[PDB]
């Protein structure tokens, strides 16, 4: 069969087949060639000591690490035109990084399937003769206006919805999570790490996808199929195609609207958890709870991409007051506004064995406990000569990370003081065995002093008011607690 000058002529068919056998006879490592170990950087850690207005925190840095296994990309730019159903991209860093390189050469016609509800599955089927961003966008969205009439608005076709949340602890475990080129839109989220470091926020990032409508393509009989006989060997190889780097194809997109969400608190109240996962769902638990008490300390940037306009809003919209309104516009495709590529799914082109990527990290946890400050009251409207005996420690993390007490006293501990004297004193949150003492003289020479109060490990409250009163037989004493 072959040609008695012993080449093989571009644009026959014997140039197809030299292009289909070269692909098979490819071998490489699926698994190799995607996968990223990120940062190991897994060390030891110290307990810290520090001290915010307001309150006293205790910082326990833990060790984790994240690593998932998704075949599923998630796409960042508003209008990539390498990402079309059919695409071919090459297998890389390129491809690992959600920046893949197309292979535009001379491409073959595919034929797409798209998965809208009131569909004649004949009319579900498109030919595309030329595959590229500009005609297959071009199909659909012909397709999609015309479907746009004899159903979408005579009814309501809702968007699938698609929830996923993670507390922000490095912009690394975000990216293992949401995808490799996540610090775009990350950087747009003003994701202030400092502070979950330094246990001041606690940051939580939610993502919604929308998904209208999903446009896919079967799997390719040969390898070649999908190359015009113009393309040969030689061409696949001046553009770096080998065994070494092999080729995928897209085997499917789905469009509609995504949303990325950043849930900033000051509240270190453990329990943020649900007061997060409740506002998701609309609902409201009334004030004043301590979730009413949360969400006011709650700001909130969301980038939104999809149903619009081809771009992105990076919108602040400030408190948890616009969330219900994010996760509601565009909740129903009505096929006026096509919407854009959400998430993109790659199959090799040798054996259409779909590609997943196996992504990691280590990432440095932040738990954090909170020691409010407090403040303690002394009146005393006493008819009698008192003395206060006010103890405590300061609680500090040395350098090398221990438990240091570095006990403290009132200045006017052990001095006389009459009515009507009052005082009111700092605590800060990380004091430990609080202690007060009060004695009375009683005149009495029998009995000059006589305890009137005696107190060991106070509970560091927010509003502490000791009062003394009475006469020198007759003391009174209230301890009047205040939250």
């Amino acid at each position: 069969h072959h040609h008695s000058s012993g080449l093989v002529p571009r644009g026959s068919h014997m140039a197809n087949k030299a292009v289909n056998d070269f692909i098979l006879a490819m071998n490489y490592d699926k698994k190799k060639l995607l996968t990223h170990q990120g940062e190991s950087i897994e060390n030891r850690f110290i307990k810290e000591g520090n001290q915010l207005p307001d309150e006293f925190v205790v910082i326990e840095r833990k060790k984790r690490s994240l690593s998932t296994n998704t075949s599923d990309i998630s796409v960042t730019a508003t209008n990539d035109s390498r990402l079309y159903p059919g695409a071919l991209l090459v297998v890389d860093e390129t491809l690992l990084e959600n920046n893949p390189t197309l292979l535009a050469v001379d491409r073959a016609p595919m034929t797409y399937s798209i998965d809208l509800p009131g569909l004649a599955s004949s009319d579900s089927f498109l030919q595309v003769e030329d595959p590229s961003n500009s005609s297959v966008r071009g199909a659909v969205n012909d397709l999609l206006a015309k479907w746009h009439q004899d159903y979408g608005q005579v009814n309501n076709v809702p968007a699938r919805m698609q929830y996923e949340k993670i507390t922000a602890h490095s912009m690394e475990q975000l990216k293992v999570k949401f995808g490799s080129d996540f610090e775009k839109t990350g950087n747009s989220l003003d994701i202030d790490f400092n502070s979950v470091h330094s246990g001041e926020k606690q940051i939580q990032i939610v993502n919604f996808k929308q998904i209208y409508y999903t446009v896919s393509v079967d799997a390719v009989k040969n390898p070649g199929d999908v190359f015009q006989d113009t393309v040969t060997v030689e061409d696949l190889k001046q553009r770096g195609i080998s065994a070494e780097r092999p080729l995928v194809y897209i085997s499917s997109v789905a469009y509609g609207r995504q949303v990325y969400l950043k849930l900033e608190t000051t509240s270190k109240s453990d329990e943020v958890e649900a007061a997060f996962e409740a506002l998701i769902k609309g609902v409201k638990v009334a004030p004043q709870t301590e979730w009413k008490q949360i969400l006011d300390n709650t700001e909130v940037k969301a980038v939104i991409l999809g149903g619009d306009p081809s771009s992105g809003a990076r919108v602040v919209t400030g408190k948890v007051d616009m969330v219900e309104d994010l996760i509601q516009e565009g909740s129903r495709f009505t096929a006026d506004h096509p919407g854009l590529p959400i998430s993109y799914t790659t199959s090799f082109l040798r054996d259409n064995v779909v590609a997943t990527f196996q992504n990691s990290t280590d990432y440095v946890e932040t738990k954090v406990t909170a020691y409010r400050n407090g403040d303690l009251l002394l009146d005393h409207s006493g008819a009698y000569v008192a003395q206060y005996y006010i103890t405590w420690n300061e609680l500090s993390y040395d350098h090398q990370g221990k438990e240091v007490l570095t006990p403290k006293a009132w200045d006017r501990n052990g001095q006389d003081l009459t009515a009507h004297f009052t005082t009111s004193i700092p605590l800060k949150g990380n004091v430990r065995n609080l202690s007060v003492k009060i004695r009375e003289c009683t005149g009495l020479a029998w009995e000059w002093w006589r305890t009137v109060y005696e107190k060991t490990d106070l509970p560091l409250v927010r509003k502490r008011t000791i009062s003394i009163w009475g006469t020198t037989l007759y003391p009174q004493v209230e301890d009047k607690v205040e939250n």
